[PDB]
């Protein structure tokens, strides 16, 4: 006769969701041109709860070929080349908590090494790349870099201190914020798979 | 007509924070106006509505964003209204009988999102204004999001209502004159 | 079934401020039933239920000599409600802003954008209120001017239009 | 994914020198976060990470009568650093130089040349410093004027633009 | 875009005069910035950089020009750098590990010239400026030529570093304002 | 191998005669090594052996008010030798003559005619003498003006050009 009146969808939640991850190894290849693609993946940040229950915790990460803190492997590469650019970079949330837990997480993309204050969930949600969700569940939609809007065709493998210098050496940053009823507990990690193209070799000693 | 005459505003953001009643298990209702002028719930958008005369919604999808665990005991519902005058009697069983009504458990993120139906807009271009009144209201806002939730939890924020949209603004105006 | 009313006319006559150099601002509602500034048109609006603007061009008409100091400005507003805080600097950053020395006839003109009408057919009505007004008026002309001269008449704001009217009505009933 | 912001506005209002006939010079940074001269635009710049200028046209807007003496001049600069030694004679031998009697509305206009942008997308930032400035501002307008009148306001420098913005950002964070 | 908007500056010239250390056999290093503003080593070019706002390098080839006899006992090396901040530790063994590194005996004129790679420019158009600072520097100069030589000869000029180039300038500016 | 130098600039600033109504005349040599009136260009001429003019347009730039009396005139001369007996009436019957009220920006412009260059490539030199001058300069601008005002600066003569230079030379040697 007629069409349906409603649409029913079975929903369910496990005691705990997560992900096991085995590292296969970085991928590097030299190619024609000066181009040499570096591909890798790993953990970016260890997101841990606030000492005050329910309070928001936040921060940002610089995407650099010379950010020995969070992108150690990439640093090894960065130290030997002068310039580079990002082919693609995807970030994702991974829970260490049971579904029983309360809280939520969010992350987005920033393009100015200077913008590092006032980071909050409600604010990241209205920033480009916004991804979010209950803290206990892996992030469905991933956060991906947009190279078509890069401000520089080729960024620099340098470590100069300025804010401008920073923007000339960093194509973007990862802002993130989270909150949870748990107190000072590590909620999860932000993972990253990426591919960057290094160019113009240079002796490491000098590149500094 | 040339490029630039219409400015697209594509983005998303938290519409509202839904927090439970002080009396355990009491339904909590609400209505949100979709405006380029609702600075409380659409900040990013509002900062532009203020500097343009007219606008229209290309598309808008709403979804429930839970922030409470699986063991929580609540339910949530949303639907779309088109009369600014419709603001009372917002109950769950009623939203489930109005257009796009989506109901589900509190801890579960919406699967089948709620969406605006542009082909039925009451008018081509809405006005970026604030004049109070029912009529004036319906001419400045294309629709509203009615919602209702309930939970055994007491005065705790259950989650938010997300909105992924794209709206087109037209006819720039001075922020001051435009009020 | 659709009648075009094509004509022109003087909307308003702008007079200098009592205090030299001080700005004088104003706003004109564009509709078929505006007896004050669009008289000729009113005789038409009065006998048709609905209408819509095909095209409308506004300009500055000087009365003063090229020596006089000061400047004029115009822009389009689309809300009967907004009538305050009008100033040159502001109109200049508003849709369609035109401007120039007071003695000089506007170069670029202010034109109506039908592509974005808030509605297909506006009502030929006179009901009061913001809403009732926005339903009867497609747009308004905001203007501001200032001159070194004092309480003298600087010029007029001109209008050239084409309006399509429809659904005839006995003048007496239609009010 | 790319939003066009098309509008106009008054950049600056130029006032005569205290010493008649003496030159008054200035420079305006063109960017999305210049609250002083590009207010309307600032409301946009504040909520987007990057942007680039599609087109921009600048002109002279007189307020004085055709009798007044003196002249104006404009040109485009592409370095936040250069802000000194600006003079008519010099702007005239600079890219895009426009000029003419003070009472007369500029004939040829000053237009932006995107073909030579120093970079694809400029940052919507407010960091201080020369470099940080050149990364956030595609160009600036240098201007100089002189008049027989004294400490009187000669006119305004006008701007008509189309700017493409991208990568939305929460206003509070983006600063 | 019309003819004239871009002005090509094609020419060549001596970049630097490389002279040996006062202490026999001590490596001597150096770095040369390729600017339309480096009046010390690029005079001809500098006189134009000064009157234009922006510019880009179409091509640039560097070569070693010896001016000492075959019996001389030295070595020379060059390479290309792209960070104005990279100015220390310029040794021969290091240049030989960086892009374009060319090494050879002192008396021998370079065969395989060192060349700029435009397709990798950090940016479309560089600025004709002088603002000091690392960042400001990298925005005004596309690259530098690092070199190092050594010889038993004492405080004697060994040769020069030649440069054959073509750079395009755009947006004329008044020589004074432009500084 | 051939470099185009495209720019503009102020050639000369014309000042009224000590005796009101009396004519003031002058002549400007157009070449790459004219530091006085074509400074910007000189920086180029100094580093190239030869050159030729692709196009050059000259105009009148007023500084006075529309009330001022008098008139200006320009024409093209092709002989460094001729610098005497210049007068409005005469320039008007000379190739390319432009003219008009002093306060008014020239309508038609004075343009160079390359079709008739006396030679393919002129020398970027500074040698003195008539001949040596004709070999280094493709043409000159003759001008004359008169005004009711006294010893006041009426306006400037403007130039917009495109020059093709060739055979680079070390600035020091080339002189």
């Amino acid at each position: 006769g007629q069409q349906p009146t409603r649409q029913v969808t079975p929903v369910s939640a496990p005691a705990a969701m997560g992900t096991q991850i085995t590292y296969r190894g970085p991928q590097v290849v030299t190619q024609y041109g000066d181009i040499t693609p570096a591909k890798n993946s790993g953990s970016l940040v260890r997101v841990t709860s606030s000492a005050t229950a329910g309070t928001e915790v936040s921060g940002t990460v610089l995407f650099n070929v010379r950010n020995a803190t969070e992108l150690p492997w990439l640093s090894g590469q960065g130290s030997r080349y002068s310039k580079y650019r990002v082919r693609y970079a995807h970030f994702t949330w991974e829970p260490i908590v049971g579904s029983n837990t309360n809280g939520e997480v969010a992350m987005a993309m920033l393009y100015d090494v200077a913008d590092v204050t006032s980071i909050t969930i409600e604010r990241l949600m209205q920033t480009r790349g916004g991804t979010w969700g209950p803290i206990w569940s892996p992030t469905r939609k991933r956060l991906s870099y947009d190279p078509e809007h890069a401000s520089l065709p080729w960024y620099l493998s340098g470590v100069s201190s300025g804010a401008a210098a920073g923007n000339i050496q960093t194509p973007f940053q990862i802002a993130w914020a989270a909150q949870s009823s748990l107190v000072s507990t590590t909620l999860g990690r932000i993972m990253a798979e990426y591919l960057v193209e290094l160019t113009d070799p240079v002796d490491v000693t000098i590149n500094q």
